[PDB]
């Protein structure tokens, strides 16, 4: 009965996130993606885009969440978070939250290294580049791309 | 059928390592500690010290290993490594090995943040301090302590 | 007569801060904690000062004052030229390193950093407040004097 | 016909920036300083003021020119027939952040980025910190070119 | 006439190195790859030079030479005063930053760093050799010219 | 009666070290420079040579003295009735490494450690790099005190 939660704003989900979801799904019986909550996409849109892109992952589901992440995790009977890291400075920042989360609620955090190809990918940078006309097609799920083009027009 | 391998030299295993073992054991059905191979303790001694300290973990076992870590992992039907991180610079160094390991053999790596109390603990520093008479009792399993005092006399 | 200033917003003071205060008061004849007022937070400056005084009652060579504007002026105005601050991480050091070099360049005021006690490496005022706002228990990270008042502000 | 673009907000230009300009100008046939403006947030200095302050302190660099722009930096670079950006770095933290943007810029436009290490004397200089310190009366004259410092005190007064 | 030196042991050259060579040759009129001999490794200096020449056949403005001793002497002896190097990480930058500042201080030679291509962020000569020694397949990380010879040295 | 210990191998002492000594001497009633010797590996300079080079360049610091030692630093500190160490740091990487040792030292002996940021001019100076560069003929005279530089060239010759 193993399981982890993968949290984030996912505004929108990127190939970097999807890679983390896939890897978490391969190592834990149950994965829940926690869409935490105003950016570009609504909660429902963000959830839909992730569901579309994770259809090949039978042991993953997507839910919105509010309040403390540890409460979200524990209220579903789990006590692990899985999170992707690019740096370095990411680890330092996330370490603080991870130790706090373990301290207040006994919830552990497992970090995975980003796939090399997506080291430079972030939701913020993808939206920024796309806004000014740059091609970010290779960095986002097929569905997501189109939806993003939609929001910009 | 989930599982991870926890690798290291463990010369000797510290409370920092034991904390990682416990956390891995709580999230994966099967944990294997891979004692990799001349420091202070022999392979057999290192294995024994870990077995002594992990008796309360029914789903963990301890084995020696040689060659590529990914071969050790895959030859036991697994494809996850779990490793503890203190920094920062640890993440940078380990990220390189993690991406290499994923590339050559499809083996993933999950990192956990060190418990705050053991941020300064390393096998090397514990042996160094103990050698010159410093008290490292609070940083090592009870059994290990005594064995270390033994080697020094 | 040696001395140092320990600056911060301390909104609220944490056990991490208090550890730094204690270690500074152990090594300098005089320590001044400077509670820096800004454009802002949860506690008033007077509330912050009083919480620090309560937690530092056992440190006779430390006192608490409010400050505004340029830190090196605050320091020099009081006949001192050293700052003492805690650091938790490497990136703590890199940001603080810039300010320390700037402060020494513009006023000849030096800065001494101490490493966090391991137990408080993850505590910050911001994170403590955020966790407490949503019902998380941060009593082990804050002095007794703070935890009671923090409950009051959230109710 | 080699060339590079040195981008920034330069609000204001610092001695650390000028060091980078000089080092780029010494290694590329032409250098363009790109003053990148956010049309949605004014800085301390207007675009013409930023350009003036840069020109006045680069007068001895014959192969350098100064132009403003906005939007994607890689478009600024490519429309001038170049494909190199040169930027200074102070810390490992700077490099991790800039690495993201450099790899993105190479991905979307094939434009490369060359980083140079700050001169030691300016490792702590930034436009924002110099403005903040000057706002509260601190002396930052040794961190800024002469073209900048009294213009800066003027803005604050 | 612009130019730069790309220094390293290149034992063996990787696709990461080659990416840096290509990017340097695209931006400077002349590039010299300097294969630095030391007290040592898997390949002879001549083997290393020949592997780089094979992988850089399409770069007419780049040439490969061996070097010994102080790098800034090598650079200045050839009428240049720029070094170009790849960086993979922040801690790459911090170590290289020291040497770059030293090299500019002692000889006025500057250093330009380029960020690794994402695909090769984890590749190093040391790790490639180590993996290959134990049967791991590193063919995707090394030029074709290297992978054949690496197999030979291990057999 | 405040005091601090400034530890190192000082093989040789650099201008970066001397900056740290001066800053410690300005803030503590007494400073002891601790020349820590590894009885198993000789450096470039003998203990007496290291001490001499330090004394000659700290002659204007009346509250500083120089002593050698080996073994645990915290024992050196405590046997002098002190419990503060002062050390310079250059980078975030330095801090992570030294943080480990500082926390260990506090754990085993209650001895505290105060770090100071390097002077910008010396951020790239290290004993090892200065020796390595000098070995191959590079000029490192501006990074070392006068008490050191020609002694160093002597060793290399
Ligand atoms: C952090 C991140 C974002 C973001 O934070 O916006 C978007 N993608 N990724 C990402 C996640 C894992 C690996 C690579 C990239
Ligand atoms: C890395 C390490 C060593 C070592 O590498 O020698 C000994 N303990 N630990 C450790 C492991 C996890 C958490 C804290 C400390
Ligand atoms: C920096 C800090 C904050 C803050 O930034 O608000 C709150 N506590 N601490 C802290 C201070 C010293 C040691 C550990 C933690
Ligand atoms: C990054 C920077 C700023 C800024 O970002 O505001 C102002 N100066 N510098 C600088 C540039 C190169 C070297 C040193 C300093
Ligand atoms: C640094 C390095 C080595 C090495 O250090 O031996 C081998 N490849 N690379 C590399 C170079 C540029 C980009 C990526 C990787
Ligand atoms: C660390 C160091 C060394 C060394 O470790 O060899 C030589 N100088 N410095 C130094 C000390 C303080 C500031 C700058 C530099």
């Amino acid at each position: 009965m193993t399981g982890a939660v993968c949290p984030g704003s996912f505004d929108p989900v990127t190939l970097g996130h999807l890679d983390v979801f896939e890897r978490a799904a391969a190592q834990f019986d149950e994965v829940i993606v926690a869409v935490l909550i105003a950016g570009m996409f609504t909660v429902d849109e963000r959830i839909e885009m992730i569901r579309e892109s994770t259809a090949d992952l039978p042991n993953l589901r997507v839910e919105s969440g509010q309040g403390l992440l540890v409460d979200f995790v524990r209220e579903r009977g789990l006590n692990a978070i899985v999170k992707g890291l690019r740096t370095g400075t990411d680890f330092e920042y996330e370490l603080q939250m991870a130790q706090m989360n373990k301290h207040i609620a006994g919830v552990d955090t497992f970090f995975v290294a980003t796939a090399p190809a997506y080291s430079f990918v972030s939701s913020s940078l993808a939206k920024e580049v796309a806004t000014y006309g740059g091609d970010v097609s290779a960095l986002l799920p097929a569905s997501v791309h189109q939806r993003l083009l939609g929001k910009l027009r």
